[PDB]
């Protein structure tokens, strides 16, 4: 239908705009601590700790599947990402303290990019 495909588009136009914010997102962890999964080679007990563990690598895929339907379910997993290593990292170590980083820094652009969905629809 007509509409499958204006729906379809929308969703294509969410895709471009949350792949900008992705990208506007990961250039505030240059360091790229949270660029790749936490290695369960390297962390075995992981798992045991974070169970729905999340990074920029993870979110990119779902991104270009079109998997996000809105701005809400993006968030949901950047939010993983950041509380994760909070909760895994302790307070004192150079994660824990890039998390806080890239909480406070992503604030911004996601505070812009939910007035821009609501505004184009």
């Amino acid at each position: 239908s007509m509409e499958q495909v204006a729906m379809e588009l929308r969703l294509t136009e969410l895709t471009r705009l949350l792949r900008s914010v992705l990208d506007q997102l990961q250039d505030k962890d240059p360091a790229r601590i949270f660029a790749q999964p936490v290695s369960l080679k390297e962390v075995p007990d992981y798992l045991d700790h974070i169970k729905h563990p999340m990074d920029f690598a993870t979110m990119r895929k779902r991104l270009e599947a079109q998997g996000y339907k809105n701005l809400h379910e993006f968030e949901e997993d950047f939010d993983l990402i950041i509380d994760n290593c909070m909760k895994y990292n302790a307070r004192d170590t150079v994660f824990y303290r890039a998390a806080v980083r890239l909480r406070d820094q992503g604030g911004v652009v996601l505070r812009q990019a939910r007035r821009e969905v609501d505004s184009i629809g």
